[PDB]
């Protein structure tokens, strides 16, 4: 009797699985060979491996038992088994969890507020907003704006720097309620978050 062996590329490199792979989806099919043409039993071992993946014992079909989340865990080492019902052969697979855009930007150092004088010249930068997005590429890449846009203030869309763009007036207005929007730039489903910025005016 000669022991069976896996032939899938991913035993030598890695298996890529999108984090939005739905529960129940088949992620792949283990392929193995046996010079005795024996029937073959496929399996998965590991506390962690078995909570995430199930293996059809007859067909080698691997399906997902639990949602993946790249931002929680971007890699697994998983152990697959194939048996010729005489000896058990185990072999490790590195799993890369592929990104989708599933996080909105996250503001930092809130609550946001600044006090400025009314004579504050046009152009003067008065505040820095900061939001991070953990997704990759366009989905992880933050743009800033006011919602709605301001007649009196502006925010650099790259850097989140708030400037004064028209002369203020204490006799007329003492406060400003201002909503900052931070969106990511995912092509199909951009996500966004909102923050208050409070601007007191002094004499
Ligand atoms: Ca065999
Ligand atoms: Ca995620
Ligand atoms: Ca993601
Ligand atoms: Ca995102
Ligand atoms: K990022």
């Amino acid at each position: 009797n000669r022991l069976p062996y896996f032939i899938n590329y991913f035993f030598d490199t890695y298996l890529l699985i999108s984090e939005d792979t739905p529960v129940g989806s088949s992620v792949t099919q283990l392929l193995a060979r046996d010079m005795d043409n024996d029937p073959l039993v496929f399996g998965v071992s590991g506390e962690e491996a078995s909570r995430f993946f199930a293996v059809e014992s007859e067909t080698g079909v691997v399906w997902l038992r639990q949602p993946l989340d790249r931002e929680t865990k971007s890699e697994f080492t998983v152990e697959f088994s194939v048996s010729d019902s005489q000896g058990v052969i185990t072999r490790k697979v590195n799993i890369q969890v592929g990104d989708v855009n599933d996080n909105a930007p996250r503001f930092h150092n809130q609550p946001y507020s600044v006090r400025i004088p009314e004579n504050t010249p046009v152009g003067t930068p008065i505040f820095i907003v900061n939001a991070t997005d953990p997704d990759l590429g366009a989905g992880g890449s933050v743009l800033y704006s006011f919602q709605p846009p301001s007649h009196f203030f502006a925010i650099d869309s790259g850097r989140g720097i708030v400037t004064v763009i028209r002369e203020l007036d204490y006799e007329v207005t003492q406060a400003y309620q201002l909503q900052v929007n931070a969106t990511d730039q995912d092509k199909t489903k951009p996500l966004s978050t909102l923050a208050n910025l409070a601007i007191t005016i002094t004499d």
